[PDB]
């Protein structure tokens, strides 16, 4: 006579079948799956398949309207931990899976939760109406857990772990608005999803352990603990990622940005080696070739040596040119120590090695203006310092190192560089937009400056935070693997970063960007007390990520 | 043992009965629906028959007095999402329909609902005493769902699919005022209606689906999800519908506006074609023909160009002429690129093209004045930039293009240019008047101006909005089919537009106007986060459409 | 395909009672999903023996009518909401309806009522505003008729005197950052080659629409330089004008067909033409 | 791919009796239609231990012959006309037969009978009547 407050691991609770858990469905699933040979790991006394084990816990706010998806999972061995361990041990699966929902709510709460099993051919997105499927309704005052078993409906004989094809999807969305009649700080409860394989689950074939498949491996391994608080740089400069800053409104970086589907929109493969060009004209203002600034420019489309795209040379930095004239150094920009070099097996010139600022201009060499777009423009480069010599040959080129710094005149507090209104974009780019309460973030780093050599994180005026799009180890892990089927689009793959006093969640959408539930705040979050990162899985875009910070 | 917190999709709950539901009614209904032949789709084990599928959700707040009607559904096969599909292949239906209500209130709440089946022929709206019918009282602390059956109280033998006839109505009004004993901002709960055909529901005779289709029996498919997001245009400007502009004072639109009776009172076809008129007089002021402003006019009622009405030729804007003289750009006027051709040859003249403001006036040879009425007025066109020379021919002709731009004296944007005080209207059109808290709306669109060509949405100069009464697909579908036996006067056809944050409802009048319930609010709806558009059916006109964008 | 070397049924032309044959569901899948069915059998009625009328004459044709009915083993397997993937995503049956081809639907080039079908026996190819069944276009226009609007394309006028001058505008293809789809030409640009014309000579068979030129620094369209501008594509702008078909290496080129007093020579200038167009004809007589 | 941890068989270089493996038909379909068979198992022969020759050079290669026999559960279904074909490449085997080299057949420069073949170290380039495996060539002179 258990009181219902305490539940066993082997206790399903109250079993609620919607309309799709039928006996002849199980009989037509068991007999079909013998095409993989004898069934494997089929022994209903083993503790890995008789107990319920933790899959993913989620929140349920009072701000969630009816119809908002809270927890959706495609049918997989990855919804259970031991089935995900045996999934790398075997080469195919077939069978259902029981999902047990525990609702952490008192008797004073109200509101309901709908739970349906979507057929495999149905695309799940904005237009999906969950409550017009056969469903069950679960009150927030549920004391006993509710088990909804998702059966294996398939047009295939079994599901390969490389190409499962069409799988059903359990969607547990909001049926009714959760009411706490109290106001106050309490506006969310928690629902935990345990998982246990059904009585007709089986594996079929063996394969080598962690044999790489047609299926994209889940990208839980490319983001680890030492990336945030150790090794790991950003996309524009080679500096340690010291924090994150959420930009409200969105931005667009497409220089070294790789999508989850492996392809780039843009030039400059991810390696800070060098910048080289061969064709381009050099000139100089003034009647005297003494203490002048060298003026190099070439059209966008002359990068024949670039094997990705012709619009820019390899390593060319992606910012709009800030024009300047005279001895006053311009605000921000990308400066880099370089030299001129002439073509036709020509050595670089001895007497002109200076710091040149790079950027995209329009209307050179007359009225120089910033340009937003890479198409219909021209690459430019001129020095900020004085050189006693200048070249005026029509064939000329540059030799600049690929990592740069930011030139600022006074450098007391400045402004983080580059701004989202300053970054040029390769054309036709997909733009990051803040969905829900989740805003795009940006990875900041300590960047030296020409105004002060000692740009140390300490006293004697505040530092300059150069901002890059995505971490370069993550770009390394994304530039070789194709993750077109790793996560269904419309979600992001979320993790759990834990500091010394709180924790926050970030997700990685299909565009390659990062989203966090910071809200409308431009506060720099410092990564000094970060300890460990644990993966979670896919999570839809309307689910608000936590921002529990001390 | 099944706890009452979790409900099955096939579970009715507590089957609350009403005195309208009798055995004599059911026996009479089968015995007289037998004239359709044998009953069709009466297999009792089908999943669409046995499961409750979503109908509506609605909010019950503490500010609702007793007697205030929260829910109203008509008896129809469009309530269920599956008898709305099965009615495409059958020419009749007869029988009942259960409704399950799940009230998501906690045990600390108080107050009660009431549920009566109103017999047909009774007006539904404010002043209808639901509690003096045979009724069922439902507590707000109810945990198990409560279901009540709609009897088919009909005077006909069966309901034809196109014209059903007189049907019962189901109302959920406040019996007792909802009380939260705490007091605060958490003063609202939600009730969800699902629906399921009764044991006596049937379709009677089969028919070809290539007969009268889904676009002739109900106007549910006129407003689809891609129409209101990024495909459908408006009936005035041919631009993308990017918002909903509430008009709290009310307006009236005559041209290109079709009612539910499939008839227009204006002078344009449901498309955007050219304006072309024969034998309207043209002249120019003064004697010298340098930088002269071209004038054209023709009396209304004389344009034999349309098969519909001859006040104005096809594509003529229903905009009053704002007068302007000299080198002064007019403000808020329909201006389109035009020309003048001789009637004797058809050749358009070489030099007299310009951006001509097109409109209506009353007195042509003397002072120009704006007008609204068409009887006694005249269609009048006049260019807004200088034209060298110009035709003075009296049988001359005018040819303007289909779409138009906005005449603005400066580059700065202004309010929406078809204001209700300047809209040309024939005598006899109905007026879009507010009905309670509901107010008429016009579908806004980004329409560029002659002060700024590059003005798009989100431009820093300011966006320019042009509003039309109906979407162009809606008035295209309204001119081909008839919905006279789909909406009695005093009713709307309500769609549910869900956004990324909240949701809202608009309703279609018999006269063809759209109605959002925002009260005296005039703030433009964003309409860029619109994800779902689905129809909910006929609702009373004097009921506030729910509107909460967050 | 030799139908007569399959397992087959022969049906006489003198047959009076109808003959029915069942399609078995020869499938490799467990069931056919509604959106993607998979591999299905096909049913063919080919001529076994040549039809003979022993008289000889103009009455040499008969007709066979196929009707259809689901077999005793036909079924649907799992239910789903009809507000899911709809009738407009599982088959393109509803793209061509009866009111579309009669008096409502327009074409994707001219925005006029479809009043005929013009056969092209030599074949053609259309790039702009042409979508395949894969839901992707190769052209540069959205599926609507909006304005053509381009920033920083050069404009000039020939000669020195600015009386009755013909306005010239040009911009290289591949540089129009105006579309989210492709940037060879701005939105609504016609896929028509430029027929060259000089002086007071009306061009023949060209897309001509009413346009204007605005300064990029303000956005204000200039007062006098509106006209009926033929819009098109060319290869060489400053010298001799020639027609072109390929977009790579060509340039979007616009030029007015009637005289305009004065005209802009600004190099970052802009062009704004309306959506629909008319036909440039030298005379009043119609052409092909 | 790491074949050594699959269920496998080991084949020695100096074995007399031939080694037999059985390939089951592990399929996500019910049969494979000829023309679009879908997902099929693959059979992979990897090197377990690399080939050693104690003599040195000379012979440095060993030919392994694969033989094939249907198993007990093999079957065909749904008889079709033989005029329907799936493999239409001429595998690219049929374009060069035995009398092409000891009889009829000629060159790309003259209409002369082929009687020699002469190796050239370093490489050469010919593109007149030299077609690639795709449906294109780089030059003039169609082969006639």
């Amino acid at each position: 006579s258990v009181p219902g407050t305490t539940t066993d691991g082997m206790d399903p609770g109250v079993v609620a079948t919607t309309s799709v858990v039928t006996a002849e469905n199980s009989s037509a699933s068991i007999a079909t799956a013998g095409i993989g040979g004898p069934p494997q790991q089929v022994d209903q006394q083993e503790t890995w398949r008789t107990n319920f084990y933790y899959n993913d816990v989620f929140t349920w706010s009072v701000a969630d309207a009816p119809g908002s998806i809270l927890y959706t999972v495609q049918h997989s061995p990855q919804n259970n931990p031991f089935t995900a361990v045996l999934s790398q041990m075997y080469a195919g699966w077939a069978g259902g899976m029981q999902f047990r929902f525990i609702v952490a709510g008192s008797g004073v709460f109200g509101g309901r939760l709908v739970a349906a099993v979507i057929p495999p051919g149905i695309e799940i997105g904005p237009g999906l109406e969950v409550r017009q499927f056969p469903h069950v309704v679960i009150d927030a005052r549920s004391l006993e857990p509710v088990t909804i078993t998702m059966p294996d409906l398939r047009p295939n004989m079994y599901h390969p772990t490389g190409d499962p094809g069409l799988v059903p999807t359990l969607v547990l969305s909001v049926y009714n608005n959760l009411i706490n009649p109290f106001g106050g700080s309490t506006s969310a409860i928690q629902v935990t999803v345990e998982t246990r394989p059904s009585e007709d689950f089986e594996f079929v074939m063996i394969r080598a352990p962690s044999s790489k498949t047609v299926d994209s491996i889940s990208p839980a391994g490319l983001l680890t603990t030492p990336v945030l608080t150790g090794v790991g740089n950003d996309n524009r400069w080679n500096g340690q990622i010291v924090g994150l800053q959420p930009v409200p409104g969105g931005f667009s970086t497409c220089n070294r940005h790789w999508n989850l589907n492996g392809s780039t929109y843009g030039w400059s493969s991810p390696r800070f080696a060098d910048i080289d060009h061969r064709r381009g004209s050099a000139s100089y203002p003034g009647n005297n070739a003494t203490n002048v600034l060298q003026f190099w420019y070439a059209n966008a489309g002359s990068a024949i040596d670039n094997p990705i795209s012709q619009v820019a040379p390899d390593g060319f930095p992606d910012m709009s040119f800030v024009p300047f004239n005279g001895p006053g150094i311009p605000a921000a920009g990308w400066v880099g120590f370089g030299a001129i070099w002439n073509s036709n097996s020509g050595a670089p010139n001895v007497t002109t090695v200076q710091a040149y600022e790079l950027g995209f201009a329009t209307g050179a060499p007359g009225n120089l203006q910033p340009t937003t777009n890479t198409s219909g423009s021209q690459t430019v480069a001129k020095s900020i310092y004085a050189v006693v010599t200048g070249t005026a040959q029509n064939p000329a080129g540059l030799f600049v190192m690929a990592s740069g710094v930011i030139s600022t005149p006074s450098a007391n507090a400045i402004t983080y560089t580059p701004q989202p209104d300053r970054i040029v974009t390769t054309p036709g780019t997909p733009a990051a937009a803040p969905v829900g309460k989740n805003t795009p973030i940006m990875f900041a780093s300590v960047v030296r400056r020409t105004g002060d050599v000692n740009a140390t994180a300490g006293s004697a005026n505040g530092t300059q935070y150069g901002t890059g799009s995505q971490p370069l180890p993550v770009t390394i892990g994304l530039s070789l693997n194709n993750y077109s089927s790793a996560l269904m689009p419309g979600q992001f793959f979320v993790w759990q970063l834990t500091f010394a006093s709180g924790f926050m969640e970030i997700g990685l959408s299909v565009d390659g960007y990062f989203y966090a539930g910071t809200g409308a705040s431009t506060t720099l979050i410092d990564l000094t007390e970060l300890i460990d990162v644990r993966p979670v899985g896919p999570r839809p875009s309307k689910s608000t990520l936590v921002f529990n910070l001390g």
